[PDB]
């Protein structure tokens, strides 16, 4: 397309240029929420549609936690053309975050490393907001356009489950699925924590009662990733998110900010997620539905994600560097790609490498 081109050329590198990053982030979101956004005119193919996790996506191509941690732009986000839009992370009281600069950019490798450290507007603040639109909301998720809250902890917290207890209470009546991080950069600790979260999450009223979901690091053990495929069989998890960023820095980071603290996106993240995905599709016999991220910014991305395990993905460093058009360009490639290899659509691929 003409905007694709421009916006990855022009547009985008320009923006870049003037403005940190973490201001930059500041100006895509205060420009998505008021929808000043260009013109989404692909129209979804049934090729694209997964059902999953109790509900019909439209599209398999969410944003990803960390772009919109607030709940300020969802609706913006749809109107990009993301199939399913995931907010937070959320912490139960207000709180600052790391000190500035705590985002930093590395254009030579289309990466992006951050330290925001969960600031977070709090449950209370986004529970208003998104009361405010709840049953535009409804509507959204039955044409096939669900939403997802991610849940955090407070820095000061002394008991992690309360935190994350106290989220599906107040966020969980509003979510189509929450997420749960054990990855933001004993197994019986992880048992007790998530029995918590899922004994909170079934005493909600059955139409609130939301999917729970656990999100992962990519640099876990693999007693780790055992440990966790276990816990998540045992006690009846509804799917894992893989991956969380990374505190690697993989050998031939180009950047000069390689070295900044935080969590690592993008490019030098992609194949270590897509493993990650690959892993635990195996672990879970292919039985626990996982949303795939980690440098997604092509159908090809998106498509050996979904091939490894995942039956959705999610994506957010891409969007720094190509501007919404890379959404509309994502799915058209995963449309050609899945006709190319002889699939039906997006549902025939989930988990198709565990089967050659
Ligand atoms: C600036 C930034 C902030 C993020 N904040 C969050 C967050 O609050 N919660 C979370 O679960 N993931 C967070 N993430 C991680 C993303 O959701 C995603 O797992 C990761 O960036 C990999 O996808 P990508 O390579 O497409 O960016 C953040 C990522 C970035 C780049
Ligand atoms: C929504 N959108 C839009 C683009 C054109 C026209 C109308 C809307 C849009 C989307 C994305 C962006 C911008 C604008 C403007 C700043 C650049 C990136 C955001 N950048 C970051 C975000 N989080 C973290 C880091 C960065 C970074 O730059 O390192
Ligand atoms: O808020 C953050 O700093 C944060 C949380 C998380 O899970 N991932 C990330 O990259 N940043």
């Amino acid at each position: 397309t003409g905007d694709e081109r421009f916006y990855a050329e022009h547009l985008m590198p320009t923006l870049q240029g003037l403005l940190d990053p973490e201001s930059a982030h500041r100006l895509a979101v205060r420009f998505t929420s008021l929808g000043l956004l260009p013109r989404a005119r692909f129209q979804d193919s049934d090729m694209l549609e997964v059902r999953v996790l109790g509900h019909k996506f439209r599209n398999p191509v969410g944003i990803a936690a960390g772009f919109d941690k607030h709940g300020e732009a969802v609706d913006g986000l749809y109107k990009m053309g993301f199939g399913f839009v995931e907010i937070g992370s959320v912490t139960p009281k207000p709180q600052e975050g790391n000190p500035r600069p705590r985002v930093f950019r590395l254009p030579e490798d289309q990466a992006v490393i951050n330290r925001y450290g969960f600031n977070s507007h709090g449950l209370s603040v986004v529970e208003h907001r998104l009361r405010a639109r709840q049953q535009k909301q409804a509507k959204l998720t039955e044409d096939g356009l669900p939403l997802g809250v991610n849940l955090g902890k407070n820095k000061t917290s002394v008991d992690a489950a309360e935190d994350y207890a106290e989220g599906v209470r107040v966020l969980g009546p509003l979510a189509d699925y929450l997420v749960v991080n054990v990855s933001s950069p004993g197994k019986a600790e992880l048992r007790r924590l998530l029995t918590k979260v899922l004994q909170e999450r079934d005493g909600l009223r059955r139409v609130h009662r939301p999917a729970v979901l656990v999100k992962i690091a990519p640099d876990l053990t693999s007693q780790d990733k055992e440990d966790i495929a276990s816990v998540v069989k045992e006690l009846g998890i509804d799917g894992l998110i893989v991956t969380n960023t990374t505190v690697s820095r993989p050998a031939g980071l180009q950047g000069a900010l390689r070295s900044e603290t935080g969590g690592l996106s993008g490019k030098p993240l992609r194949d270590l997620s897509t493993q990650t995905i690959r892993e635990m599709y195996a672990l879970t016999q292919g039985r626990v539905p996982i949303i795939g991220v980690g440098g997604v910014s092509s159908g090809q991305d998106a498509l050996e994600k979904i091939r490894a395990g995942a039956s959705l993905v999610q994506l957010y460093t891409a969007l720094t560097f190509w501007g919404p058009p890379v959404v509309g360009k994502v799915k058209r490639e995963l449309e050609a790609l899945l006709k190319e290899q002889g699939f039906g659509g997006v549902t025939d691929a989930i988990g198709a490498d565990h089967r050659r």
